[PDB]
């Protein structure tokens, strides 16, 4: 149970951090990380799915004209094998 929120920033690194807190949490997450630097894009990406592989869940990667929106699902459903 949770409301998916929808966190429009233009700095990735504290939408990984907030991402982390409601992963934990076992809450749904969506963030948009609004820029076309590809470099920090890359950042976002590889630590989104980096989390997702730690804690065992999935993410849905979207580009919104040019600005990567990722939700990540903390409560996917029921299956407690580790990945």
């Amino acid at each position: 149970m949770g409301l998916t929120r929808t966190i429009t920033s233009q700095n990735k690194e504290e939408l990984l951090e907030i991402a982390l807190k409601f992963i934990s949490q076992g809450l749904d997450l969506e963030v948009e990380f609004d820029s076309t630097d590809d470099k920090e894009i890359e950042e976002f990406e590889r630590d989104m799915e980096d989390l997702a592989k730690k804690t065992g869940v999935q993410i849905q990667k979207q580009w919104q004209g040019n600005k990567l929106r990722i939700r990540l699902k903390g409560s996917l459903e029921h299956h407690h094998h580790h990945h």
